[PDB]
């Protein structure tokens, strides 16, 4: 929580930022979000991979055919507006765009506008205090991820967060941190709410958008991150049980960020701790908000 | 809209029933909801399978763990007095279960309580004001339906209706009512919100649930008012040419009622209009608001 | 062959009958067929299901839009006219609609006709001289029969037989009489050309439509004929290895008749002899072209 | 037309060039074809990667085992003779080996031979006359290419084309130039005759012949010239909506030779016009036929 | 344990039953087994579906092309006389059937025999000693069960219980008593050791084989069972999501017989006990042994 | 047979290596094993990948989980002793770790041993003594290779061979020496206990492990023997009618060493015989035990 909200281009404070219960979102799962990160660095409060993050939103939204009124551009300066509007330096950023109060046909009538809303709030590591240093307990879902051709996995709705939960809260209930979802193939797709990376002999691997994985953007990073450090990357199928033989794993996340998975269904990742090429790649990561990591992409938008 | 909205417990005036923007299910998809319709009858207004609906509406919460406080007569209760306040004879009931503003992991905080809305409005054919009587033209959607053990097609829950989205607007978009998905097996599952049935040689066909089609009410009661007639009906998987092949075709739902397919991607069915098996059954629906069919189950629930 | 061929409403010589090779079908597999037997009975020359098999050539034109100018009265009439012309009185009928010389575009320009033949000729055993009495041994061939929603198995066309060719040639190639494909699922579908049966425990089995076998018409009677011979009958899915418990096997079809399989990748049927089962199906089938069986369907159509 | 068609060895007037109505490939789709194109280029008439479509024409017919006679060399002559036999210094070709009279079966006998056909005449381009320049507008398919071990996509076969009718006349109906087919696993696979390619950030992307799609020979020869122009090529699995997020999408084809996909199922692809990198893998292809490309595979058959 | 297993026609000491550790079985799952109980009953020491077990091994190794040996009537001569040489009036009887010391490689030489072994002892319930009467938790595996046509599941041989052993374990490393497997599809298949009935509106419902399910004979029992206590039963696909919905659910097996299954991935069943159509099926079971259900079918084998 | 054999850390004379009958692997398959050779070298008596071999056999156990008291390093001096021991200079090694005389139930009691067992003896090439340098004849197999995340295939375990069985035998059965498999999904699995390799214009190719096949040793080094030779390999999905096309064809495992094969389903590959990219790849390889292929990866462990 904060103090104010973004809300169709007007910043409202958080407790009247509501909407009808008639909203078509509430009904249909009709909205498409994002999850960006704003860190503290030697340059200032800065916004991770902002312009991607906005891109992805209208992506989304494009897919489903959501009509957007906002440019990237309003967006990214809404996003900075409310981070500032609300005093914040470090913080998870939470756009949505939802398609309101247009009467009860899954099909909006013609003509409609979306709702669009930004609310920036401190937001802990997604999968515990304690996930970054020591890694989590993973374990592989009874439920699969959707299908191709069914729901889109390339776009950021929030329809397909049933999913992720049925995935997640099976892992939880089950006493571990997060869940690992197969495909309807059988081969790994990814985390709840986090793409899936695995080390092996050095290499680097991660399974294709076509596994039914979102294209994570922290993923991107890290995929090009490795490549400046010299590691091999990989962009293929995985099967189940590599989970068992791979000397390494982790997720990743806006989220998450970068979290090592110690163990997979009670079998432990190489010697429980976080694997050496998982810390170089945590390492560069953050190296980025200390400016130790040339940031050569130029993922820091800068708040002011 | 109407007057009143049943909102946890009481009745509050339509305007106000609100929930914040960062509710849960705005978010994450998370929501359960239910279609009933009350019918203006020989006996005054009556819920159309009232209790049945209000089960479905538990079986889908209990599918995702979503804690409901309110018992099936609870539920039925305020269904029947959101009815009469808003002084409706005849209309369409939304009962909606959903996680509200309960923080922003798609993971609920333990202890956590779902908020439960009922709103009534009066609501048309869904597929037009001469759907019912003329039959609509159905296309053969290129999205399919969701796979099993993906998200569970037996709950009818909000997030799964990018699914219908995308079938419903496609068919739409290329000037036809509505649109019929086939699972990913390539096989008959259902219309974007809608059961799918067939009749050929007098006998009635319908894919059964395992075919990615949700168990509809309307469909339930049609195969029962099929026996009572003396009708043969088959519940088995369906091929998509099956549609090009059958004497008759129709669509079932509680906002569709018994809506006749006069065409397939521009296949007219039979002799394009409603067909002899079509009208019956019809004609054996709408006869229990006229008394001429016994209601022989017990799904008429007085208003009062 | 014969001496005449009724080619769009022509009575050609046999020799006569010619297309230019630049015709659609020859390039494209697009024509629909049909295989029809006239039997010499106790009431003379009659076609069997010949309006049935009339209106499935129909139903396979309908599936891909091949325009037909003939009622199915009037090939019906033209086909007893050929078996006439001929002075025929036992005969295999092959009608044919097949898209002609219309220009090389897989797609036929608007405004085209098709070209339709009907030919008549004597035709033995389609499976062997001693098939019919000793039954023949089948193999699981090693290719898969066309999935749902690609090419409708519903539909007897042309190119659909490139399945069937390799399918057939397999287990030739290795010594068996006919092969036994399975659907891309890995349950048995049917024979290269020709539907399956099995009887276990005195009911008898076979694949729906759903499992890619086409609707035999040969297949149809069967089931008919054996609830008349106080056989329960179950269509469903079969597993592969059910052919090896099963205490018969045997194949339908319209050139195949009713052909006992004795062995199964050569693991022995039964007794390794026409069943039980299969004799009484076979008797009761026969018996419709001697009187012995009453035609209570209207299945003989006599040419006169 | 054209005057001549090459026919079992023979310069047959094209009028003369006919079969028999009862020839095996008109019942079975037993035949398989090629398209070649020859260009007048700087080099005087030549035919594009002639022993290539050659070659394919011999594999396509020993996955069947149609038996061949004529050898790549002589198809390769009795093509250029076919050429200057009609005088063209440009034009489609079409060659195609079938099973002919050879009796009803769909096992042919053993010691049969098949016919061979090679037809030369002018054909525009395949998409429309604005298609090259402008783009084309596609729709993806409610049809779904044939899975794999089912028929052979690989072989380019008659029998092929019902799915490549569906797909096509499908779009087409629906008012687009040309129908995308997904493969049975909900992935992109071509059009309904022509290849598909994407664009995403500067990088080339087609899908292995694995997703059901035809080695294409434009196929092909577009991944060698992008490589030459040093555009990174990337042969993976694509999501369907993958094309509404794609920079610039493309089909190719010997008839289709190049053609822009300015949009996907009504959504705009870019800037709605021909993308920059699909414009340079354009001017260098038909920059071998003026000279600009310079021929560094010998792709340019002399006809002579 | 016990003091005799008879092994090769010999009644061998308990501890000297030994094979050579290069026994094909061991290094390639090569063989076949059943489960078979020896009840006390008014009729003395009985065998229950004797001669159904002893086929059904026969029917195993036949799938396999395993040699046997043994006839049907001495395997079951063998089994009464183990029982006996044993002093055991009840028991569990495990025959094995295996491909012994004949050489490495997987295709055992040509002329080789299997060797054959019977052990009886007794064996308490196979879910527990409170199992029978109260119920037990099980979950829902995620490991699925073979696919058809690759390992035959209709035959109960040693190698496939790798998979029983992961869906298994892993239900009990998560503090459940069994684990229930979906196949391949996404459908209920069978607990890893026991098919799986459900029970919903006082209608018994079970998987078809071709769901990847163990032709249970227990399963055939019930059903017969079941039939002549005015039960409907419905062999039929069941989604994963009905365990949760159905009244009661319960397990099959030799070894576990009759299980009620009180709740599934810790949703409750019902009313979290054994279930009124349940307990109607277990009575009538055991009431065979009383004799208080009369053995209408032959299903009790007399020790002597 | 050999004189003694590795037996839980004791060397036993052959005759006296056997366990119970009992013991759970001959009734589960629960068993995981390897196969390594022993070659006699300008080095003397050298073990190929000794190591690789070992650890596998650790991550098959791992798998499942089967607990294993000894360490790589102690397996690797026990196969060492082994040969010695034997007197051997060239050999077959099969180490094999299984669950032994435990109890009855699929699931082992807690706090159980493996028993491990390490048997060396002569053994020629798999195929045939014509095999490796004639090369073989295969035939796709009509039974599949088992589904992802049913059995998991990267563990070489005993009980996954009843599929290996299934497939081998039939080739055999059918004249041909080895039968290729294909996966779930139609595509080119492997062969019954080898690797597929396929070369086309010079490349070499070969399915990932996620098409259902084992990562094999032989497999691994082959694919870095082709890269030092400069040869592209490319890990790719291959379909089925791509054994046809390919130029060369061989399959690859311990026993089975480098394998040429001259046909497929009787279609003969390349000119017949060994192709010269598969010569290069053999000579690279065996001339490793003659010095003239440097071991610059140590795959020599010297016997010593
Ligand atoms: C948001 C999300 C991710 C992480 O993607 P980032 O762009 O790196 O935040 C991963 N998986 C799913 C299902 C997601 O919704
Ligand atoms: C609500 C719905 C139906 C209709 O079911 P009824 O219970 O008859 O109203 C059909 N299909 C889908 C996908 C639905 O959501
Ligand atoms: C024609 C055909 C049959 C047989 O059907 P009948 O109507 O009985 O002649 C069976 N299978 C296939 C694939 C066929 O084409
Ligand atoms: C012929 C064909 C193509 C195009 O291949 P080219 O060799 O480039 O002509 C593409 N798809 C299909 C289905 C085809 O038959
Ligand atoms: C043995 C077995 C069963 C139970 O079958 P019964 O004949 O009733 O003993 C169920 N499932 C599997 C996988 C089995 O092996
Ligand atoms: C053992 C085996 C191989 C060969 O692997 P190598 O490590 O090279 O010996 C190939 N396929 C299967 C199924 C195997 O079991
Ligand atoms: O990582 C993100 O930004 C979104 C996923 C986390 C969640 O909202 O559950
Ligand atoms: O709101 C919709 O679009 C679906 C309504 C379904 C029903 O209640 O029948
Ligand atoms: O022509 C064939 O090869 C099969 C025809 C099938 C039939 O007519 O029954
Ligand atoms: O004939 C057609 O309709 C397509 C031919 C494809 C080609 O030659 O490129
Ligand atoms: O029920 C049976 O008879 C066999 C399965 C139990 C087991 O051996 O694990
Ligand atoms: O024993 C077999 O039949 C397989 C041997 C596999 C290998 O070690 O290469």
């Amino acid at each position: 929580k904060a103090d104010y909200i973004w809300f169709n281009g007007e910043m409202v404070r958080w407790e009247d930022a509501k909407v009808h219960v008639m909203s078509h979102a509430l009904h249909y799962g009709t909205s498409v979000f994002e999850g960006i990160r704003c860190y503290d660095s030697h340059k200032g409060p800065v916004v991770f991979r902002h312009r991607e993050h906005m891109q992805r939103l209208h992506d989304s939204a494009k897919i489903y055919r959501f009509p957007v009124s906002q440019s990237i551009d309003e967006l990214m300066e809404a996003c900075r507006d409310v981070i500032r509007k609300n005093n914040l330096t470090s913080a998870y950023i939470r756009p949505l765009i939802f398609v309101g109060d247009v009467g009860m046909g899954v099909n909006p009538p013609a003509g409609y506008s979306t709702d669009v809303i930004i609310a920036a709030f401190p937001w802990g590591a997604y999968l515990g205090a304690e996930a970054l240093e020591q890694g989590i307990d993973a374990m592989v879902s009874s439920w699969n991820r959707a299908a191709p051709n069914t729901i889109p996995t390339a776009a950021k709705a929030g329809g397909n967060y049933l999913s992720s939960l049925l995935v997640g809260s099976e892992a939880r209930r089950h006493g571990y941190q997060e869940g690992i979802a197969l495909d309807v193939n059988g081969y790994i797709s990814e985390g709840a709410g986090e793409n899936l990376f695995e080390v092996k002999d050095g290499v680097l691997f991660t399974p294709p958008f076509t596994s039914s994985a979102l294209p994570g953007i922290t993923r991107d990073a890290i995929i090009k991150l490795a490549k400046e450090l010299g590691i091999e990357v990989r962009e293929q199928v995985l099967s189940r049980e590599s989970l068992y033989l791979a000397d390494e794993v982790f997720m990743s996340g806006t989220a998450a960020e970068i979290t090592p998975v110690r163990s997979v269904d009670g079998i432990q990742v190489g010697e429980g701790r976080c694997g050496p090429v998982t810390k170089r790649i945590q390492q560069a990561f953050f190296g980025l908000f200390t400016g130790e990591t040339e940031d050569k992409w130029g993922w820091l938008d800068q708040v002011n």
